[PDB]
């Protein structure tokens, strides 16, 4: 067929949208992508499809898409076009159409891993009309059709809310008008996994590093294998760690968290050092350096830890 | 086509469904999914389709999907549209329409870790069907054709029943009635494969950190490497441990098991630091010290180990 | 169009079938699954396509599957459906059809691994086909049409033999009858590959061990490094070793070589801790149980491997 | 149909192309591939296709591709025929079609890594299109149909351009005339990740092994867990940075670094071992050995620093 | 259709074939596999299609006409293709066209590895019908290369046709099949800057050993031990990118070498500690010599296998 004319001549055609969450898995963190299943529901009004309601003895009368002009409506940030399978197509006796499929796809969104592993996310999906040369096409929402199905999860996040932006972006895109909806999951990530996957690891090294301050100073082989340990199995925690992530420029609050427990782990490896250093000549200095490193270390570490847990929760 | 009209005028169209266990694999912990081939068998009335088993010299008659009006059966809990291969429909002399199709899916399901990994789950295949604007339609389930084949496996797991909830959920969405059926297919974890991963990793790690108490006193850098190097493996253990699991919020039974092995591997070194710390002065204490530990540290893991295997066994 | 119509009124149609494997490649150990790419052969009686070889002057005469009824053939132990090409499909003047496709798919059959990795398997794949309502239809095999190219490699394996299990399963399924072929390839394992893999570095694991034995007993520090790493290097060799592997509950060959080995290792840790426990106090005791070791562990050691290589080849 | 005859009888159709980015993701830099979403616009002159503006009261009128003969045009270098919906088509009175299509590929392009982690890159997209026997077919470039969305990433880089190469390549293939087009995205990447994931390891071991020289020489054990474990670091941190890449022949910056510091820290060992050496017998020129060495190798290594840093920033 | 008829009644038709190789990537040494996308062009005579250029090239669908089915033996699932071109000639000559991709599957000879050359190979095949026996054959000019095929770590020699086909029975019918062959050999320097630089390393530190005072026994046994676990590490870690191949590479006796020379200077450690007390002149001569020996029987050792795997 082809598409609904205008009945002032020069107004456009607007398409009511609505998406309804069926399933929700697959959110790739390194990928930046999440995979989607849902209903997509759009509303239209085209006379050419009206009739009668007591001359046809029909309340609502079906077609097929084949049967009548549908607006071709994309994804904008999703890695393939979508897979769909129509659902329902119901006309009115006034002509407006109620379209309904239900569709897979890849959304491809960026994440914000600033605050990780404490972050929250809007993923976004963006809907687009192109305009046909007999009429402009322009998006709408009806939040009536929009919502999530209450068994959808994503397991490592809690679901905040899916709501639509119900202004759209209308621009100007290869000489035709695009009309483009913002509809925004927002999420927020559960970080207690974290907590003892990365944190607990790197705070009990950071005591193991600790212990050493309290061993005799004669004997040096036994304090350098703790040092020494403790930072090495520091800097594996660290690129574990940032294994996770994209090839982000920016620091995570988990990078900040590590790179202090790298710093207190490196400071007592040079106070083991310069205490050794000083073992022979000297023997006070040496001991008031442990004495010293064996209470504030332990008393830095707490008011970090104080400010560090109490800024990010 | 249409649906079939209702002969009571106001009567709704039940379809007769049963799901048949072909295959079954991949059940991916990580991510909470598993694939599933099976036959889907449909079975309802269209008068419609009635015929002569007389004057028609045929006692069945078969119908290709595309001559007949089928219902449109969707899965709730599946990534993409299933792969079907329709198979046989056979309509019967007063219209009763019989459709047998195999089908293969990726379907997902959401996994209850907390007992992991003597964990039991019921994975869930939900049903459903959209009623049509002319009837409506509500699923059913024929217990003669719910099973599955005896050669299906689950590598990891124990197969103990597959039912289905005859009463359906029927409820609305986006103004028009759904009907969802409910398969559940329990299983039971063999934990078995996990205690030579990780458990006895685990306990020779803690007995190897015990060995240390049993070195001598003076002999600083040998128990430094003895507990250094057990806590070191114990960490290693329990990261990698979680590795194998979604990012779940809550603690695993290996989760505990792992923890207290640490809380005895870590309260060793502690005891290495206290003995070596009172050493030169109070070396009654530091003897005493050992003593009572070499009773006290096996004594507590033996009763500990008592607990957590009569717990979960 | 129709199945062909018995010529008995009651006599079931066979389908004479056979496979020629083309290419076999991704035999996925942990997936229990592997990829095959073969012919599949039919051959069946249908009267209707019958003519006469005089009459008609051409000795075969060719269809193409859409032309004529051709039987529905499923396999069951198989992830999808598979991909096929007609090849040709020839019918003889008596009505004899032979058709011949190239397919390819992808094979689920499970593995026993309790020898491996001295293991044979047999891979199996079901050939299966539904009976219609108007005839019983009943699998059969071709042996002249099963068999497999001598290029045929499964990478790391020994190739034994490709072959049929002549009568075919039939039985009941949802009301009708399925007819159920056998195809079975027996392969072995090319163990060397783990000799050089696995094997070498526990056997060197257990010498270097076993050195400590002849260090002087009052460096204690070298020994405990000795026995507390070559202690560690077996944890990780086991735990890589069983990498390899799904989640099987039993234990393989390779499982015992390393669970002794592990054996042999710990003991000479508790050597070591008691010969420490008593170098002080009763040095002949001490010097006695070097001396002793020194001949016993190595002897054992080699008798070990003796039955063990001798019953595993 | 057929391609649009020549009004000049000898005179090549030219389809002018135009590439839109939408997306871009999935940079491998092992696969040297990257996906690819976006609009492709052709145009042409079909003189088959005018029409009188006038007495057609339409101003475009518009076709199905099926409708009208339409250019093969193909992609190069992509690994599977690219994926397409066709979007628009629009002809002019003149007879001008306009076709636009939205399509993914996976497109394969060729990145040097000499100066990885601070390199550039082009990656290309080269269009072809065949010569039919009726006319000779050339590609040229709409400069107005160029272009990339604002929301276009590669989580790892920055996008510096997206243009195209007017001239295009012409030149024969198996007997015919292939035209070709050369699309450049340029791209730089964004090395500060690796300065955190593989610089700051390196510089930290090295810092590591040179705090050996204020150890005291008689301490012979310390020292040799200093030199001997961050030489093996640094051998782990190398083969884990090259472990990113392709198997490239030729070395890349962070190889240099990574050597250089290979290099300081091995002459860290070997400066242990001569102090080491010369301890008991000559012990003023061991101590002049760590007198001269504390000095020299912070030295160096700055100005290595210094010159590497400068020079790739 | 149908297949062309022979004009001798007992002539097979044969078929001229070409691959144009377009594109080459995804060789992977562990799968056995690579994925081309190419041109394959076939060439035959169908008279029934000839007709008299003045009354009247011509291009049809391939729906149009007999096609002759040509299939891919080493492939993994049927390659995709888009037809490209047929043209037909006066006489009857259908020359036709098309672009596919698919995953080859093809074996290697990881003897020499890492300093191996191999030949994939690509096996066409044709299935003779009831009417007519079918042939193939190489059309030279349709066979070659774009200069832009690269792999990622491979030099690319040649690619050629075996000219001569390999006719045989399968199934009660004719098959014919070329086979055609791409010659490459491996970039090597990869793994001398992975393996071979962090082995000899190694053996070096673990000769360092023998440098040490006797009477510090804890440092060399540090050295031996973490040596001795990192020539493990490296055979792992290095096995671990090939299949499991029951031979042994050129890489593996490298390394076996290297274990060699390390579990050597280990028992040479340990019988110096043994001696050490009673008859230091021993253990004192046992260290002269292996401080000598060791690195010479490496240096000679490095020079024959260099030599000889170049
Ligand atoms: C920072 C630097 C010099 C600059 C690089 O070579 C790195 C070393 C690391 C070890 C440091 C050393 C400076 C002197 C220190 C602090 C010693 C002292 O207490 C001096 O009395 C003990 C450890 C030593
Ligand atoms: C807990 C803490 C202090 C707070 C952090 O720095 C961590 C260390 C870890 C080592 C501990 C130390 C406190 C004092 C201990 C218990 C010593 C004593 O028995 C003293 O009698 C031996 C080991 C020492
Ligand atoms: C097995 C056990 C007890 C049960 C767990 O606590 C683990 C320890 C590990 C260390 C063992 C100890 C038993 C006594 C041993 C063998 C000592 C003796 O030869 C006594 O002469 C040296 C090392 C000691
Ligand atoms: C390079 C080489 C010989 C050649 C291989 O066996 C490797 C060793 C490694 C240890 C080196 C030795 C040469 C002599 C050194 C440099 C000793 C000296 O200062 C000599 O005064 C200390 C460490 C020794
Ligand atoms: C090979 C064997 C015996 C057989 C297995 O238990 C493995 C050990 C490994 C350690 C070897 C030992 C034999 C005796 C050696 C060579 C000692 C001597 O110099 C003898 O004087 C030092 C290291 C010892
Ligand atoms: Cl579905
Ligand atoms: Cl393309």
């Amino acid at each position: 067929m082809v598409s609904p004319p205008p009945p002032i001549a020069d107004e456009p055609l607007t398409v009511n949208t609505g998406i309804y969450l069926i399933e929700c898995y697959s959110l790739d963190d390194k990928a930046e992508t999440f995979k989607v299943n849902a209903f997509l529901s759009l509303s239209w009004k085209d006379r050419r499809l009206a009739f009668d309601p007591v001359r046809s003895g029909v309340r609502v009368k079906t077609y097929e898409p084949e049967a009548i002009w549908i607006p071709e409506i994309r994804f904008v940030n999703v890695e393939n076009a979508r897979d769909a399978d129509v659902v329902d197509i119901s006309v009115s006796p006034d002509g407006t159409v109620q379209y309904l499929e239900r569709f897979s796809a890849r959304v491809l969104s960026p994440l914000d891993f600033r605050r990780y592993p404490f972050d929250s996310q809007t993923l976004h999906i963006y809907l687009i009309v192109r305009s046909v040369d007999t009429r402009n096409i322009v998006l709408a929402v009806d939040l009536e059709k929009v919502g999530k199905n209450d068994d959808v999860f994503l397991t490592g996040w809690d679901i905040e809310s899916f709501t639509a932006v119900v202004k759209p972006a209308n621009f100007a895109l290869e000489d035709r008008l695009e009309s483009k909806l913002d509809y925004q999951l927002r999420i927020s990530r559960q970080y207690g996994y974290f907590v003892i996957q990365t944190y607990l690891p790197c705070i009990m090294t950071v005591i193991l590093s600790q212990v050493s301050f309290w061993l005799n100073r004669e004997s040096v082989p036994a304090r350098t294998v703790f040092v020494v340990t403790t930072v090495l199995t520091m800097t594996t925690l660290s690129i574990s760690a940032r294994n996770s992530l994209p090839k982000v420029a920016y620091a995570t609050a988990m990078d900040w968290f590590i790179a202090v427990c790298y710093a207190f782990v490196f400071s007592a490896l040079i106070e083991f050092a310069t205490v050794n250093y000083f073992t022979k000549s000297q023997p006070a200095r040496a001991a008031k350096i442990d004495r010293l490193s064996r209470i504030a270390f332990p008393l830095l570490f707490g008011i970090f830890n104080l400010v560090y847990w109490a800024t990010y929760l």
